[PDB]
C-alpha cells in the first residue's frame, strides 16, 4: 500500500515513544500545543525552534519551504451544522462545538476539526465533559486573522 | 402574529390525520415520495395536478409563481465527510448516506439532509439496518441534473 500523499499531521511522541498528542502544518507553520511536552515525529521538523505563546496555549515555527506547499488551509467563516475530526462528527451550536461523551481523551489535542471541503476551522486542546457531550476547548481564528481561544469551565487538557 | 420564516419543508398527512411523511419546495418544484400514500397538509399545494415517477419513487408537482421565491436549493457537490438532517449527523463516506442505528422512522420520508450552508443534498427514502449504522434509502442529482436513486440492500421505506 503506497502513501503517496504527504502528511501534514505529525505525532508529539514522549521519551518513551507513547503518542501525547499531535502537531500539524497550517498556514505556513508547524504548529502543536505548547501544553503537550515532548518531541515532534519528524527528522525535519524537530530540529526548528518553536516560538512558545502561552496566551494561546500554542508552540509555532515556520515550515521548510518543501513543506509549506502541502499544509492546511483555515477558514475563519464557519457555520452552525457538523464538522469532522478523527473520531467522526463534531457539532456547532452556537459558539460551543462538541462531540460525544467518552469519545475524545488524552491525545487527542492538536487534533483540527475540519470541514467537507478539507480546510481547517479549529484545533482541539482538550474537553469539558457535561455528562451527556463534551464542550471541547479550540483554538480558532477569525477574519482579521486573530487568535481566539474557548475555553469550557472544567476542562481537562488533553 | 406574522410569519418570517419561509414555506419549504411540508407535512403529508393520511385520511385520519397523521404525519406519514413529507414534503418540500425545492428547484421550482414541490416534492414527495411516491410510497407514502396521503395528502400533503398545505391549501394551494394539496390541490395541484402531481406527476408521478416510480422509477425514483417521486411525484412532483410546480410551484405556484409566488411560492416558487422560498423554495429550497440543491447541490450536486457532497463530498465526503458529516451532514444535517432532523435526527443529527448524517455520514457520507462513499455512496451511504448512514447514520446512527435506532434514530430512522416511519415518517421520516421525504426529509431532507443538507450540508451546513443549508442547500440540500438528498431526500431520504427509507433504511437499511446495517448493525451499528443504517444506510439510507436517497434520491440525489447527479452534476449533470438526472435523477438517481441509491437503495442499500434490506431497505425499509419510511
Amino acid at each position: 500500500a503506497l502513501k503517496l500523499e504527504a502528511d501534514r499531521l505529525f505525532d508529539v511522541k514522549n521519551e518513551d515513544g507513547d503518542v501525547i498528542g499531535h502537531a500539524l502544518a497550517m498556514e505556513g507553520k508547524v504548529m502543536k500545543p505548547l501544553h503537550v511536552k515532548g518531541t515532534i515525529d519528524h527528522p525535519v521538523l524537530s530540529k526548528l525552534k518553536f516560538t512558545k505563546s502561552s496566551a494561546y496555549d500554542m508552540e509555532f515555527a515556520q515550515l521548510p519551504v518543501n513543506m509549506r506547499s502541502e499544509a492546511f488551509t483555515y477558514t475563519s467563516e464557519h457555520p452552525e451544522g457538523f464538522y469532522n475530526w478523527h473520531h467522526g462528527a463534531v457539532q456547532y451550536s452556537g459558539g460551543r462545538f462538541t462531540i460525544p461523551r467518552g469519545v475524545g481523551g488524552r491525545g487527542d489535542s492538536g487534533r483540527p476539526i475540519m470541514d467537507n471541503s478539507g480546510r481547517v476551522v479549529a484545533i482541539v486542546l482538550g474537553g469539558a465533559d457535561e455528562g451527556t457531550r463534551t464542550a471541547l476547548s479550540v483554538v480558532t481564528w477569525n477574519s482579521k486573522g486573530k487568535t481566539i481561544k474557548t475555553t469550557p469551565e472544567g476542562t481537562e487538557e488533553w
